């Protein structure tokens, strides 16, 4: 009984390998209750802003990229442009994580201006418009927030 | 699991990847055939005008793409182009799904002539018409309807 | 079983999908040898049968589309005149696959198909029959590739 | 004990033997009007397409006859044209009969300007109706929908 | 409740009466379906070749009859053209009897290119092309199978 | 309850209606085996004997039919008679005492033996095709069938 | 707990009281779904047929008004109905739609002259019904609103 | 039911009190059908019978109408009635008209000055009843039906 | 039954059936508390979602009204052009303001705009159908979505 | 049943939506007579308090019917207002409590007792058209009318 979620993470990690732009998505955590509740009940424990850390370290490893050789992931946010696609159901945990992200960017350096919000109506959505904000050449990066999982 | 199903969801995700063109598809293979022929009739239960719904939206927000930014997309589907398919098994609900997605539509402000509907035997065959579909310049969205069991 | 029958559905809808041509596969829900013996007497119509009339319907709507005023309304008819299929056939379970040939033989032919247009192809096990079906579909006087195959 | 259903098809083979034209009659096999609804809410075959099919394979073959050899009736039903008999009592049936034979007829090649449907108060006026529709020379065959639950 | 067969019957016997040509008709009901199957698979016959021996027969006498004494039918199938009705519904038992009257047939003498054959969807639609069949004046004798 | 014997009265006495000449068939079904062969074993009680003695009844009665209160009546004079006489040979034991007795009642009445046609089919079926055949010579001026059920 | 079935039913007596037209409510709600489902399929008509021809006699009486005995002729023809749907249980207002017009057609109604008003539940019907009562070339009304 | 046969009380009433007309309205649903069809032709009086008493009177007392003590008559001479009757359960429905006309045919009225009309049901009663009041040359109105 | 619901709606249809404007009136009587909060948590919206929705529709097709051989009359779900008069009933405030959130939302999705939108507060449901008047009685005003407290 | 109380209020309900004009309505012995007679202004549970100050908001809201999106809110002043008072004899010891009530609520909320009238009729039957007279003076801007039930 699980098809949306698998579907879902399936064309998102298709679209990021064809298009070669970072694209994060984060899954509920074992529950759905008793996840809405810690995710409630902590601020940088929620997924939305490790998600939003490794947008950022892969934005700038991106940016890197283009005795041994290492690549390592910067977390300067600063001149960085995000793009973040949002599930409409579950919305009381989709606008936490929302914020979360949000407010990640803002204090590692992201300008507000540089963030793109798209609402979807429900998880199914998600992929196509991610790859709309992924074809967009200034975004940067894309984080997806969709929930339905248990 | 449902190999059909499976391969029906995974052909339509990836028809609508591919074209970048709004899809839609409700899958109610889950849900028993008596509690579908008694979602059949209600006010809001028509899984074809809640995917009506979804399309116009997504036509409206794919239209207006082509503190931050936010898009949201609007309920307006006067000038919408759909294309809908249809499989003809279990037709005694899936023409009543269409015709909720229709009456959805045309209540929203879509125009009936600039609807097309295809019809294929089976929901195995549905993808390959739903892509056939969504290759037209003149179809803004893409609606599904097949149910099995 | 499970594997076989995944990779072969997956396999066949992926060549429909890149090819654009229709096909058609048709497999009994774990079924077992008696219950597939006893599910082959019939008189409409065996699986074959309606993978035949499947792939009838689905090329007359294919050429419609590539070739009612109030709301635009596209299906496909039956008729099989002038219409060319290719046929793929497991080995396995002969006593059922030749029934189902026959049964989609007989379609085909009942409904306007010819002899001559008829094509067929042999393979040893289910698993050899998305490639055959796809060198088929790949032949430009196909316009449909129906397949049977053998679940357990 | 029935007389109505008894002498409908009585008539109706008379007229059929008379004026050497297919006819073909359906009534309800099934004792329940509930059977009866789910016969009607079953897949594409129905007992209207069943009818319709024999009609289009007894005017195929009629069209010819009107290491042996074998002589067969095709199911082309391209240049044919029938006529539809039916009556009002159990219309939430005979309506789903009616559906069934012309979408048969439809899909099988005949041209719904072909058709001609009348209908008949009850089951016992099918005959007449029946005769006159045949005794017209640009019918082929005649399908008639009759009620016996 | 056997409209079907009653229909059927009193069809083939008013076409016969009318046309003054010999038909022959054969059916199963008072037998079940697996009665019905055994019979058919009993080595005696089957009702197909019975049919087949009255129609020659028939056929015989009315060579005479229709261009004390008795007239008598023949069993010589030479020079006799048959016309043989059978029914596509429950073709496990209408082959069987197909077959059992041509081989009546080619056994009492009677030519094989002479049989034609008529399959039609329905013992209903039986008795309409069995009196077309029948019509014809290149033919002896009427056989018809019904099932029921 | 039975198809052979209702169909051949039903056809016998249609066709005595529409050549207007007598046609008499005798069956009887009450009788059992044993009451049957007792019958045949008595010269007065055969059946078939009083099929013939009304045979000639009628003749002599159209004789004058078809060329105070006034009364048409029919005789038993069988001198300048010609009959068929119909039999089948399924029971033909008993159906050889039928033409047996039925031979005796016109020759001893005054039927000429030379005068006499006799049929003979394989079963009860083909009866009537047979009657009609000998009823439509113009020679024969009455019919007589014998039946066992 | 009746609040809808004594309102809309108290509005449209009033409505027609006022404008001295015949008006016509269907009032079912009392039963249950099952009895409306076995209601669906039944003879010629179960609600809507019987409404229109309510309407169409009524009309037929006003028509001489606006030991003497008054009864209203059956004849449709030449007369104008306003015809009122709610979309709540489409499934069963639709049947009753079909059963008033084809009751309207076959006594002699014209579909030109038929009108059709939905209105998105059953407490909107009374404005709308008497919306469609004031205008001139309206004969009569009949108005049909099922609640689950 | 208890809807509507709220409603056509309330409707009559309504309809008398704005024309100024005797209306006279009997009914009974405190009770139940067994006994409803025993009282089929009472011996002391059938309801339609009270109905016209009370209407001849209330226009008796009216003729003047239009310390001061007012009483009514029950001389029927020279008055003028509208009976209005309903097709549903006429078995009783003619009984109560047969028992209205006896009434005033026995207390003076002519047969002439009665105008009687037959509707449907209770449902379209009312609006005829405030037609026949709204005529002049009507002094009162006489309604009766059953409705549970 | 109650005498405040029953007069409430009493008054809110004579009002719509002499000023021939739609007035939209939505009650619910369940679980006092508990059966609210489910519907405000569902996905699809409160009652006055649905309200907004019909009180548009209504309002499309007076519009229509005023102005094959069948005529059809039916009203269109776009809010846009389109100006509504709410009430909320102080009364349940923690259940009337998410009914007033919902019929907003509706609006503005559907086509309607905040300038358009307006709101009228009350002390209660027993004072909602003279306020309801008093918003119809406006030219501007195209229709009237009144909202109620029923435990 | 409840005859009286239903008649009162439907009058009072259709005399307001006639007249335009605010009218509140206050009835005692909604649970039984025991409480009634308990409930007799214990502790600010008086009926005609709360009926007053709904009149002195329905006043304030329909004077000034007579941002972006536009709100009407009503006001607590008792300032320039002026009311119509009616009451019952029957069962007057609570008639009467309810009636200072209302008067203390008017005069401590801004209302003058000078433009307060008050009108007693012999019953709850009479109220309703009492009332209806009070509303259409011109110089009357509500309507507070007490009906007591035993």
């Amino acid at each position: 009984f699980d098809y949306i979620a698998s579907v879902v993470s399936k064309g998102l990690a298709n679209l990021s390998l064809e298009l070669r732009k970072p694209v994060t998505f984060d899954i509920i955590t074992a529950d759905t209750l008793e996840q809405a509740i810690e995710r409630a009940g902590t601020k940088h424990g929620n997924k939305g802003w490790e998600a939003a850390l490794s947008a950022i370290e892969m934005a700038n490893l991106f940016k890197s990229l283009r005795s041994m050789e290492i690549y390592e992931g910067k977390l300067t946010a600063e001149g960085l442009r995000f793009g973040i696609v949002a599930s409409r159901f579950n919305h009381a945990l989709v606008d936490r994580l929302v914020e979360g992200a949000i407010d990640c960017i803002v204090r590692h350096g992201g300008r507000e201006e540089d963030i793109t919000l798209v609402r979807v109506p429900g998880s199914w959505e998600i992929p196509v418009a991610a790859g709309e904000l992924a074809r967009k050449e200034d975004i940067d990066a894309v984080i997806a927030f969709g929930d339905l999982i248990r």
